């Protein structure tokens, strides 16, 4: 038993809700959220502005820092760094971007990140500003990630046309 709430079960594992990430993490104080990172941790807009707004930058200082370290993410792939006010950590996962021309394919790769961790409050990866089909990025989610993955949808009506759609 967990604290999330008022989630549409699609499958053993997976769960979806139309929420503001923000709002969600919030509330539930989730042990793992998901960002919608890019490699650089440059968190502007979508998800990852978002959530950086919440930590007050917070968020962005720390990638900085990791960045400066460790040098970009690739393509697919992660890194856990602190969830600051929002959750115990924050799994920053870089999806393709579609508006960059980049492979489509390596959205399963980026969704295998989420096998590292029992439960996660997180975002379609690739979705919004990042150019792919949700319908696509759910479809590989439900394919893919093998643990319980708590998928907020931040817009109403794309949330209805997931669920009507979801086979
Ligand atoms: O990339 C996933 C998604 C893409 C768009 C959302 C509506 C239409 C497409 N972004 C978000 N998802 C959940 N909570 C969020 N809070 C701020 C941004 C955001």
């Amino acid at each position: 038993v967990n604290s999330f709430s008022g989630y549409l079960k699609l499958t053993d594992n997976v769960y979806i809700k139309n929420a503001d990430i923000v709002e969600e993490a919030k509330k539930v104080k989730p042990t793992v959220v998901v960002n919608a990172a890019n490699v650089y941790l440059k968190h502007g807009g979508g998800v990852a502005g978002a959530l950086n707004k919440a930590t007050n930058n917070a968020m962005q200082v720390e990638s900085d820092d990791y960045i400066a370290t460790n040098g970009p993410l690739k393509v697919g792939g992660s890194c856990v760094l602190s969830g600051h006010n929002l959750a115990k950590h924050c799994l920053h996962v870089v999806g393709p971007n579609v508006n960059k021309g980049e492979d489509i394919q390596l959205l399963k790769s980026a969704y295998e990140n989420f096998n590292q961790h029992e439960v996660l409050l997180a975002p379609l990866l690739s979705a919004g500003i990042f150019g792919a089909d949700p319908i696509h990025s759910l479809r590989v989610c439900v394919d893919t990630v093998r643990t319980n993955v708590y998928l907020a949808v931040f817009d109403k009506n794309l949330y209805d046309k997931l669920v009507s759609s979801f086979l």
